[PDB]
């Protein structure tokens, strides 16, 4: 049974990915930062449908917690075949001229540094250079990497631009080691994330901006993530897959 | 009966692999070819022997009356299409820009670009919910060359593929309210006959060391990306450019 | 006195580039397709300001006319140092489902083929492989190459996408031969082109969509063209320089 | 009188070349440095000896209080800035991702990314017409790495520069009505020989990058905002 670790697996895109991955036969490590109840609910659904899963707490911005999380996965599920770097946050609407260092630090440490750290630990386990059997990593970026989120969260957009470049660089770096590395760029998706930044109606309000005239679902994003993870995408690496309704 | 897919240049290579895979997924397949009827017939035979439905349809996609007749044949014999794969395409001999003739350019663009526009036109007319269709999906076959430029080899080909990338984005945005998705795959160096057709039969092997994954791709690997994009799992994906390149 | 050939130099961006190039010390060949009066007026203005210039007729889609034009430039001005591939057209507003082959043929033969043909002739003269002293080529692309002109002229956008990739390919191809090749991507510019496609108010109507909230001037595009041509851009080749007000 | 430009990391390399060129164009130049006061003083000496105005200003751009103090110094001694070049930046030793530490990442991003955000914040506050300013221009210094990814060398650096590209675009669009333009230059391999991985077969010079920076800063680039200008020899 291949093992997949999903950071921020407890809600939204991460939860939809967890559920779909399990339907495809992965054992799933569902990471959460504090919402144990949500993570337990994803695990419950997986198990009730006949799959294997484990909820694992860690703040991906904390190196010791990332290490412990991977050790737990090693011990309880086995060596991972797949990693989804989904953990990520927005913040309140801001202009750059209102940005604090503390805001930037948080934005980048979760969205960017967490993805580097989880990828480090994944590569160490996966790479054929270390006797691993290879694997697949999907980073969750955003259309914002291309659009810049002006007047909303240019910092978030920049963090996602870092993720796009990271994706390409890491892909090239491990391409001989049996590892593929890709990113999905979701557009406006129906999740709690918009409410977390003070804009609970954002999916509805911005739908007229999207060429397809609706927000996307978490499940739609999960489909792209799980495709990239799997063997049907065996010559795809360094790809940036837009899931945006045309945005 | 089931959903219908028209695959231009379906007789060989990436097109043929896509035709076989699409049929496995339940599509009825129109396998277009320009001249190699035997190859097309063989793809059709394989599909039918596995219980699928397929028809071989001759057309040079650079010829308007032939594109129209091809769509009319599909309409009559298979039904209203749900999907189009604009795969037909060609390379030409190694050249620098300073050696390019107008005749070469005309050929390169009329097959690789004009053909894809004409076929998309006819597909949209049938698929669009504005015209009483039920929507559909179009996949254009681009290339990594669209990003890289094929210097000293075929900058004209690469430019034709750059046009396809932009056409993909423009058309996707234009028909997004009409139940149609439009996406492109960008293959890298793939094991097909195309390299031999331009005088470089060993190109897949020779260029493999340049690819981060250190091998050429297979037509089946490109077909997988094509068929994924065509299907309902890619339901919020439109205007995407999906690299199938081993990192190149 | 370095010699520059400007395709479609009689009006709009081409004319602005011609006037600016002359101010910088180029002798200018002002190409036109049929508006001899406009070309003669640009030449008159150049000469009045102390520069050298010649009007030269040619439809860039016609190989024989491109050859005759370069031969005239050779004879009357001397061997070119610089080429601006500016000649270009739009057409009426259309959807793809309304596009005819005849429209496509025109769009591409002027916007794409003409650029390749003029580049071919320029390279034959400029390349150090053939005993030339190098040179610089600027192609005029568009923001449409990135945005796609949906519901307006996807065919035009696609032609400009071809130009972007042509720019990169050709730049890489001739990089050791003393030749730089770059592209400017203008946004919405105040010229006659919008009227030629049946939308005379387009610069004004689309301005609210542009982040800077106005259309650009032909002079603003000419500044970028002439910078890329000259020696201050000596390490810049294969670049796509957006002149779009943020669009 | 003279427009004022603040150049972060102005004491050496691209920043120093930009300082010298900007002065030749008539800017008064604030030359920022983190610790190499001697180099910064030398740039200032050259500017002044050629008849320009300049001031060396110490600040670690990753430190908010130091960024604030620096802008306050420029306000007091040179006047309200018209231009900002976010050039301060570092690489680190060659590494794979599987060898990257959090401490490395923290440094890489705080200097290359957070410093650029903080300096742009303070610049926008002074420049924006919405606060009574007269507008201005910001050039960020990115890298070809933003597109290429620096595999097996420094993916972290490449990622930081990718952040700068998106920041550029986002900020440009955010302040476009406020008289502010925001652009980036993406240098390739720049010398401190044949350079075989560059199409042009040589490294670029700091002066070549400075030329592009100063062009973008000036009024000839008046409809250019959100652009990414490659100075890479085709890389
Ligand atoms: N419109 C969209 O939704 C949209 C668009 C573009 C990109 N994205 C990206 O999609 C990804 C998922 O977003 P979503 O909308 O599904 O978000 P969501 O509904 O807010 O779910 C967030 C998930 O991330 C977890 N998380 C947050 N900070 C963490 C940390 N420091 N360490 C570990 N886990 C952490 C949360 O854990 P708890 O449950 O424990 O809180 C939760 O499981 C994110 O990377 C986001 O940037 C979303
Ligand atoms: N490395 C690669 O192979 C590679 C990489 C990037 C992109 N691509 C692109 O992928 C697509 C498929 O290439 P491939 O390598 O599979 O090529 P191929 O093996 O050379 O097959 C070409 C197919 O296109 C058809 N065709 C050629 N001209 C046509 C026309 N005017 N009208 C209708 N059909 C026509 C052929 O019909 P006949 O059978 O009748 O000859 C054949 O079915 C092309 O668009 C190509 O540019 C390929
Ligand atoms: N908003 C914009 O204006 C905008 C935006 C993006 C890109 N562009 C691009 O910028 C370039 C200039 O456009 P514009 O707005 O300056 O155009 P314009 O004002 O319509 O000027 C057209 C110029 O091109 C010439 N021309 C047309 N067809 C030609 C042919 N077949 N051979 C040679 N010359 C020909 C005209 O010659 P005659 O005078 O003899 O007619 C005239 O000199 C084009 O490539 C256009 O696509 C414009
Ligand atoms: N091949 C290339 O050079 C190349 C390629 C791509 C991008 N770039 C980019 O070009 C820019 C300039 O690089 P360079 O090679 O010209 O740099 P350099 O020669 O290494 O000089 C670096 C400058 O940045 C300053 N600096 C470093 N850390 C700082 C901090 N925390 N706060 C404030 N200032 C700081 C230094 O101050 P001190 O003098 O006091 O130490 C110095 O003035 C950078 O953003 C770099 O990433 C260069």
């Amino acid at each position: 049974s291949k093992v997949v670790l999903i950071t921020g697996g407890s809600r939204g895109i991460g939860a939809a990915s967890a559920l779909l991955a399990a339907r495809q036969g992965y054992a799933v490590a569902v990471n959460y930062a504090s919402n144990s109840a949500a993570a337990d609910e994803v695990v419950r659904q997986i198990r009730e449908a006949g799959g294997q899963a484990l909820a694992v707490q860690a703040d991906v911005a904390k190196e010791r917690e990332v290490l412990a999380m991977f050790e737990t996965v090693d011990a309880q599920l086995g060596r991972l075949s797949a990693l989804v770097n989904n953990a990520g946050v927005v913040d309140q609407t801001t202009r750059v001229d209102g940005i604090t260092l503390e805001r930037l630090q948080r934005m980048f440490e979760i969205n960017v540094f967490g993805s580097f750290l989880c990828a480090r630990e994944a590569v160490k386990r996966m790479s054929t250079r270390y006797g691993g059997s290879g694997g697949s990593i999907v980073n969750v970026s955003s259309a914002a990497a291309r659009l810049g989120s002006p007047g909303q969260y240019v910092d978030y957009a920049a963090a996602k631009g870092a993720i796009d470049t990271f994706t390409l660089g890491l892909a090239k770096e491990v391409a001989t080691e049996g590892i593929r590395v890709n990113a999905v760029r979701p557009g406006i998706i129906e999740t709690d994330i918009h409410a977390s930044g003070g804009l609970p109606n954002r999916a509805r309000d911005v739908a007229p901006q999207v060429p397809m005239q609706r927000a996307g679902t978490a499940r739609e994003v999960a489909e792209a993530i799980v495709w990239l993870l799997g063997d049907q995408a065996s010559y795809t690496t360094g790809a940036l897959l837009d899931v945006t309704g045309g945005r």
